[PDB]
């Protein structure tokens, strides 16, 4: 890592914090990324320094293949601008998949796979990152962030976010306490978490890392969901289930706020977000 050059810009104030009205650090002081706890010019530079290319993770089976034009046009204008970007596009139509224009240094693969009709199947969601995929996104990104397809990018997303493991809270339950968690509370299930645990409620629509974490985690959630399938159970919800005690079991190194995954129908637009940056599409 090489070093910054000068830059100009105003002096962080150690008696003044950026944000008073939110939490902006884990008890395992991981950062949680609000809008004002940032300055992406400085953050911009270490990571082009580093020439940091990020892959971009989004399955669009059967009627979700609609909603790849506007998710990429949007990436285009909000998603790391600057760096390189490799999208992955999982889907059992490659001719539906819309021929978007890319800025420079950003590239778009076709995966294609067979469409399953039990949800059971349809999670080679954590099977396909770490199996057929994993050489190829070890040789080709830095970073892999793990998206739902049926979204749109309307603010900035950018290398803020970057950390080796990120999950994102789920915008309906960011002020909920631990017990209203939507966890899977059945102890026979490979994903419980009681009653009396928890940091917080992360939504899958929204999760990534160093490959190599990532790989982890999809590895570690897919075994899991393959036991719990053994004993004849399905989580509660789903994925995120899962997903949750993974993430309660290895800390995340940086926890995105609900600026990163928002639905404006259902939510509003509360004053604790600044910015709306990546929000569910009527």
């Amino acid at each position: 890592m090489v070093s910054l050059p000068r830059m100009v810009y105003p002096q962080p104030k150690v008696l003044t914090p950026c944000r008073k009205d939110v939490l902006v650090v884990t008890p395992w002081l991981a950062p949680i990324v609000w809008e004002g706890t940032f300055n992406i010019d400085i953050l911009n530079e270490q990571f082009r320094l580093q020439n940091t290319t990020i892959g971009l993770t989004v399955f669009a089976i059967k009627k979700y293949v609609a909603f790849l034009k506007l998710f990429l046009e949007t990436a285009e204008k909000h998603f790391m601008v600057g760096h390189r970007v490799h999208y992955y596009v999982f889907t059992d139509q490659p001719a539906a998949v819309p021929r978007v224009t890319l800025g420079t240094g950003r590239q778009l693969s076709v995966l294609e796979v067979r469409a399953y009709k039990r949800w059971q199947d349809v999670s080679r969601r954590m099977e396909m990152i770490s199996d057929f995929c994993e050489r190829r996104f070890l040789s080709e990104v830095d970073y892999l962030v793990c998206v739902d397809v049926d979204m749109e990018f309307r603010d900035h997303v950018g290398v803020e976010i970057l950390t080796p493991l990120f999950g994102t809270l789920h915008p309906g339950f960011y002020g909920s306490s631990r017990e209203a968690f939507t966890y899977e509370r059945r102890p026979q299930s490979q994903a419980y978490i009681p009653k009396d645990e928890g940091d917080f409620y992360y939504l899958g629509g929204f999760f990534g890392g160093s490959v190599q974490e990532v790989q982890r985690l999809t590895r570690a959630c897919h075994q899991a969901m393959m036991v719990d399938q053994a004993n004849g159970i399905e989580a509660v919800w789903h994925d995120d289930s899962h997903l949750n005690k993974y993430l309660l079991r290895h800390k995340p190194t940086k926890v995105l706020s609900p600026e990163y995954l928002w639905d404006q129908q259902l939510l509003g637009w509360p004053a604790v977000l600044r910015k709306l940056r990546f929000t569910a599409v009527p």
